[PDB]
């Protein structure tokens, strides 16, 4: 059993910016979810080998995790806020796609997503 390579966190061929919205996504949104009691499973890529989930990367073709998002934000990898917001949503959706409703991992994702939605509701207007 093998894990795929993780998502890229640097790409000199990809245009990127610092924006006040992206700064908010790191300082407020990522920071808030990262410190949460249920953050730990989402702080790095899913290790499908160690977790004995050999079908994981057959079902999940767009893996994403907050470790990757954190690195991307710190590196200023993104062009806009929507790209980063999409990464968070991909992470949550992967969990709901792979697992059953009410599973502990799904409950954890739901708690993080609730806070995510609350914080992005107050995403500042672009300066
Ligand atoms: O979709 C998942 C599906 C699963 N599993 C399916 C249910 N049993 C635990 C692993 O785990 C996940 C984990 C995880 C990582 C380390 C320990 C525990 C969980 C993290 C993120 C997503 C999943």
């Amino acid at each position: 059993s093998m894990n795929p390579p993780p998502p890229e966190t640097s790409n000199p061929n990809k245009p990127k910016r610092q924006t006040n919205q992206l700064q908010y996504l790191l300082r407020v949104v990522l920071k808030t979810l990262w410190k949460h009691q249920f953050a730990w499973p989402f702080q790095q890529p899913v290790d499908a080998v160690k977790l004995n989930l050999p079908d994981y990367y057959k079902i999940i073709k767009t893996p994403m995790d907050m470790g990757t998002i954190k690195k991307r934000l710190e590196n200023n990898y993104y062009w806009n806020a929507q790209e980063c917001i999409q990464d968070f949503n991909t992470m949550f959706t992967n969990c709901y796609i792979y697992n059953k409703p009410g599973d502990d991992i799904v409950l954890m994702a739901e708690a993080l997503e609730k806070l995510f939605l609350q914080k992005i509701n107050e995403l500042p207007t672009e300066e």
